[PDB]
């Protein structure tokens, strides 16, 4: 019994972090075979990442000017490309530590695990949310660029790189292709990220986790339509509920009893009225970051290699 | 910039975790050089758990009735002991993996992480704190008894071992040594828990981590002495705050100009009259589980081997 937020092992992912200098800056990066991805602004010092050429920066850039130190031992940079907003810096030893890993592109509304590091060392993990514009909510310092977001199946999906830190203070980054989430860019500007909304899908899932686990004083009276419901939701700023979210509701349907739309009446009283100073779940708001698998996972133990 | 709960990189713990059965039941096991560490009640079956003479059952339990399986390899256990409530389960291969380890029992107020398992394979990782009373509320299914907590100092601290559920779905267990934390006993009877105060230091340290971050709404225009807040603290159950506290909180305090006995004030009327629906670093509730020391280690990144 019992429910938290879950980050997934980190071992597989924290055998693979290397420490990647190019000039005076040191971020990290993600050993995988003999190619090694970091973010491509390495190469860039304080003044570059103003309004920087990196097809020109990276001309005026050797294969002898790039040190990735694992730990204790070095190696040797032996080619270099640049694919999107990524340097592969293929190296001469293939790592023995490398895992059955993944290269997926997370949509909206998915959570994954982070391992924050420095210099190439891991430092903590924590579990987070992709927001529907885009960013996310994490705590990254200097230096903790080309952190790497990871879930983990018996292989590794990585799906998210660690690039920049908008002057809002929320992060942005790409994928494992180079290819950011978002309209962002890596210069220095001021980027604009959009209306952030509400995962809708995830907090119903949230709610069904309460009943199993036990707060449920929130069943309500009323039932309503899924007009009705998107309805209300749009005006509290919470995204359109589609029928394919329905579907992957299923299976806490069936182990509870409450029927999905049943459930959203119940919420829909919850955004109108509030939740008047009572908590769910030991929280007095509503939580968007536990999507309907991840609810399964941990009511159910599954566990992995 | 930003502030999340982070747990520890779980690689050095997950490379330690066995598989301990003994009859039907089936829960998780810490494998260290030569002894397996795992909860004594695994000799125990579902109606032994009741009222159950523990030196007796042993006795009539022999070297080759528990099966230590670290994943695919199968161990055999070669000698056994009970040292309070834990089987010591003496092995004949020692672990490669084992790393810098410590035993340590940790204080009231302290946090840690927990890598929950299921059959001996790791499932998630999380941050929790330790409560005044001796318990935990954390997620523990059936089997997952045996997942052990630990801090990473380049040397690893377990310090918890998960053993019951209380009925009141709250969670006790041991140290590695086999003494629980509490009143508690590993039997299956209705077992007390007391009454469970806010860690105040904890979350005066909260408070500075928001100001570091930006949330300062909150600080206020009056100042008060240390009897002053104490006496507001005990009635809204919260533990009375020593002078050693406002020690612990000195790099704080000179970070961020905010006198210890002034932010105190903050949180007096904070108490008094609430947060009125306005959120601190993201949450509508004080946060009790970042002690002092925490909020050093992210705001400012150390890592570890």
């Amino acid at each position: 019994s019992g429910f938290r937020k879950m980050a997934f092992p980190s071992g597989k992912v924290e055998g693979c972090m290397v420490q990647v200098t190019c000039g005076t800056t040191t971020l990290n990066g993600l050993w995988l075979d003999d190619v090694v991805y970091c973010p491509r602004h390495v190469i860039c010092t304080s003044e570059d990442m103003l309004n920087p050429n990196y097809e020109d920066l990276l001309i005026r850039k050797s294969n002898h000017n790039f040190l990735v130190q694992a730990g204790n031992v070095q190696l040797r940079v032996i080619g270099h490309s640049m694919q999107n907003c990524v340097l592969k810096l293929k190296v001469d030893t293939a790592n023995p530590k490398t895992p059955k890993y993944k290269f997926v592109r997370i949509q909206p509304g998915q959570t994954f695990s982070v391992l924050a590091c420095y210099n190439g060392s891991p430092s903590g993990v924590y579990q987070c949310a992709m927001r529907p514009n885009f960013t996310i909510k994490g705590s990254f310092l200097n230096g903790s660029c080309g952190s790497v977001g990871f879930n983990i199946d018996d292989c590794v999906s990585f799906c998210y790189m660690h690039h920049m830190e908008l002057p809002t203070g929320v992060h942005a980054g790409t994928d494992l292709e180079g290819n950011f989430y978002g309209p962002f860019v890596d210069r220095q500007t001021a980027q604009a990220a959009g209306t952030d909304t509400t995962i809708t899908v995830n907090v119903l899932a949230w709610l069904y986790a309460a009943v199993i686990n036990g707060d449920r004083w929130f069943l309500n009276r009323f039932t309503t339509t899924l007009n009705d419901f998107n309805l209300v939701a749009m005006k509290y700023n919470y995204e359109p509920l589609t029928q394919d979210h329905v579907d992957i509701l299923g299976p806490l349907s069936a182990q509870t009893g409450i029927a999905v739309l049943d459930m959203c009446a119940s919420l829909k009283e919850l955004l109108q009225n509030g939740m008047n100073g009572r908590t769910i779940l030991g929280s007095a708001l509503l939580e968007d970051e536990f999507t309907p698998f991840d609810v399964v996972r941990q009511c159910s133990g599954v566990t992995f290699q």
